[PDB]
């Protein structure tokens, strides 16, 4: 029962130390991102850039609520009261479908397509929201469900149809494709697991440990992918 | 790997509840001393129940006070956050010498003697206060291990110099003496190992059960303590 991080700020909570990381890193891989977009022309890449750098700035920007305890809130639930950081989702909300669109993009697929799987992918970041909002124990297991059900939905076309309209394409299209889609295929899937079984669910782990792997995938799941993505020249 | 008690607060604190029992006994103690006490119309055992008066009563406050996360500080160690209740050292830091004035008093000895036995028992707290706020593992258990040789002197004293100086007296001041300092010294000497284990040191048990056999001994340590030589013939 002895927590992990610590409470730079004295708000009690001592996620502040993971949440804090989580700000730095963010900012850092943007600017990172930005400073790569000073020596860019083609009008591929200024596509791609810019996307690929809202996703570590949104990010930045949730993460400084945090930090301060802006997107914070209580969710009485039986007799107790979950701590629910719901920047979170909003932070989500916006960055997967972006995440998201870049192998859209480097898969070139339609419009319908596109606004199915951000359809699908938003529906997800919502339903989850409900869920760690839900009253009923029973509820938030639902939610989480649909919400699971949805993510798995998304993850599937990437990996069906879009693998093969990346592959259509050239394999240096392909290969940064797939491989994208291999870190999102299981960064992404990792999180309804630490969601129902951190105090949004089971309550099994401490917020400390919770907050710091979220931020460990967070980072990895927006920066390291568009590291990965920005170098390729797939974007090209 | 989940802890017993209760959040009676709904502050992320399930220790309150042993908190809470603590100051239900600690007071109903104290108070049966009091409504015992009046009555006394002699001064040497009104000069006792004074004294032991303040044991439970002290502690009444503390534990209430504990109760409410008052005697609570955050106290870094690495990248963990230990909820480290400084109230007890406070508490201690009044109760120990007294209860230890208790048994110098059922045995006579001179200022010099008492000036000392409190004086390291005193020492023996406020170091293992400074081990309670030290950063450094090694810290840490370096002051334990100083406030664990005070609490040997204390103890030491208590069963040679004073042990004896009470057998001097009479047989009835000794067989309640040597009573008093035989479950002193089994108490006692099980708060250092509780600490090395509990979240103050090796962290092998959870801050839940630790509260709970911390009250118990507090409770035991205290109450009992006073229960038995107020029930004695010794302080007559
Ligand atoms: C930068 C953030 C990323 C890439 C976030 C991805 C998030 C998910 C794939 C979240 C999925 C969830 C469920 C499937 C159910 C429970 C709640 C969520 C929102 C954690
Ligand atoms: C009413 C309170 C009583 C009888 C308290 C007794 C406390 C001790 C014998 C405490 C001993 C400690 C050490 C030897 C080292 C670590 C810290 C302490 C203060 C827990």
């Amino acid at each position: 029962t002895a927590a992990v991080g610590a409470d730079l700020l004295g708000d009690g909570r001592p996620e502040t130390l993971w949440l804090g990381i989580g700000t730095l890193l963010m900012l850092i891989g943007t600017f990172y991102f930005i400073v790569k977009g000073w020596g860019v022309t083609d009008k591929e890449a200024r596509e791609y850039y810019s996307i690929t750098i809202l996703v570590p700035g949104i990010a930045s920007a949730a993460y400084l609520s945090m930090f301060f305890g802006i997107g914070l809130t209580e969710v009485q639930v039986g007799s107790e009261m979950l701590d629910i950081y719901y920047a979170r989702y909003a932070d989500w909300l916006f960055t997967t479908p972006l995440l998201l669109l870049d192998l859209a993009l480097l898969a070139k697929v339609d419009r319908v397509s596109i606004g199915t799987l951000v359809g699908v992918d938003a529906l997800m970041i919502v339903t989850g929201l409900v869920g760690a909002l839900s009253h009923t124990p029973l509820a938030r297991y639902t939610w989480w469900l649909f919400s699971t059900i949805c993510m798995i939905v998304v993850l599937y076309f990437l990996a069906t149809s879009l693998r093969a309209a990346a592959k259509e394409r050239g394999p240096e299209v392909a290969s940064t494709f797939n491989t994208l889609t291999a870190l999102v295929l299981v960064l992404w899937t990792a999180y309804p697991i630490l969601w129902i079984i951190g105090t949004e669910g089971a309550g099994v782990v401490g917020l400390g440990i919770e907050t710091l792997l979220f931020m460990v995938l967070d980072v990895t799941a927006k920066v390291g992918f568009g590291f990965i993505l920005l170098r390729s020249r797939a974007i090209l």
